[PDB]
């Protein structure tokens, strides 16, 4: 009957939703909030619709992380920010300029408020796959990565000559090596 409250749909502070995104039935909720943040997302950057939602985790198989901080909000909790991951097959092209077929890891969406911004909590989201997926970030690939997101990956984690590609995914040096 009564609608679930944030810490019901998302008890822990990180949440791995999957496919099966996941009193009533929480689905129909749960979708909003993934819809809502996509949105956000999509809205930052200046993309023409949102890449991330509940319908489009149900089609591919990717991983979407869900950072709720529990203080906020007398309690009850807030979203601040998702990432999502999944694995894409690309053509890279190495460092003598030949393609390489390969399917690495890749993060394909990552997002948190507007304000809210450089505080730990992206580099939170990002520590907690890496333990999850168990993976480095140096061995996977990024669908066109903001400036941001450059500047966020260079100063956590070294990553700095970027391997010319022209599908829109970026690699490393490090990704051949
Ligand atoms: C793969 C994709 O689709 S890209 C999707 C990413 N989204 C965007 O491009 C739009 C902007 N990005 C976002 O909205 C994301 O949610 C982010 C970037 C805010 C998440 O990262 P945050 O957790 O905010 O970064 P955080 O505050 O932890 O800062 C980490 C480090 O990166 C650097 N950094 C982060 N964001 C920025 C920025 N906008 N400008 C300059 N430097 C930045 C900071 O220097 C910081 O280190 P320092 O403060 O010690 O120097």
């Amino acid at each position: 009957d009564f609608p679930y409250d944030l810490n019901a749909l998302f008890p822990e502070r990180i949440s791995v939703l999957d496919s099966n995104l996941s009193r009533p039935d929480p689905l129909p909720q749960v979708t909003t909030v993934i819809d809502e943040l996509g949105k956000a997302s999509s809205k930052a950057q200046q993309l023409p619709a949102p890449i991330t939602s509940a319908a489009k985790l149900q089609a591919n198989r990717h991983h979407l992380y869900l950072l709720k901080d529990g203080e906020q909000n007398g309690g009850r909790g807030v979203i601040v920010g998702f990432l999502k991951v999944g694995y894409k097959k690309l053509f890279l092209l190495d460092q003598r300029g030949a393609h390489l077929e390969t399917e690495p890891l890749c993060v394909l969406d990552f997002y948190v408020t507007e304000t809210l911004q450089r505080h730990g909590y992206g580099s939170e989201l990002f520590d907690f796959m890496l333990k999850h997926k168990q993976v480095e970030p140096a061995q996977m690939a990024y669908d066109r990565p903001s400036p941001k997101f450059l500047s966020f990956l260079e100063k956590r984690y070294d990553l700095r000559n970027s391997v010319p590609q022209v599908n829109n995914f970026v690699v490393f040096a490090g990704f051949f090596q």
